[PDB]
């Protein structure tokens, strides 16, 4: 059959619509630095952190468009208020507990 455990891109969703903080999680990097996008800070007891997000992620896609390697202004311009946003983050590894069932 098929076997795909190691590696699994998760789908994080952040809503708020208010230039106060953002989506609960800050990003870092940018094509301007030669790097892509990744979580830099994640607020506790927040929605993001609730979605699974955590300091040490990689925003592969946002909403629909794929950042990959865009200026910090690009990624940002992609993030922030913009209707039901879909944060695409990749994960590599599993923890003990509820995961498969």
């Amino acid at each position: 059959g098929s076997s795909g455990s190691s590696g699994e891109v998760r789908l994080v969703s952040l809503r708020r619509a208010k230039a106060h903080e953002g989506l609960g999680f800050s990003i870092r990097g940018g094509s301007e630095h030669g790097v892509g996008i990744y979580v830099s800070l994640v607020e506790p007891g927040s929605l993001a952190e609730k979605e699974g997000l955590r300091v040490g992620d990689q925003i592969l896609r946002v909403n629909d468009k794929s950042l990959a390697r865009v200026t910090h202004a690009e990624a940002v311009k992609a993030l922030k208020g913009s209707k039901k946003l879909v944060l695409s983050v990749y994960s590599a590894g599993r923890i003990s507990g509820p995961s498969s069932g």
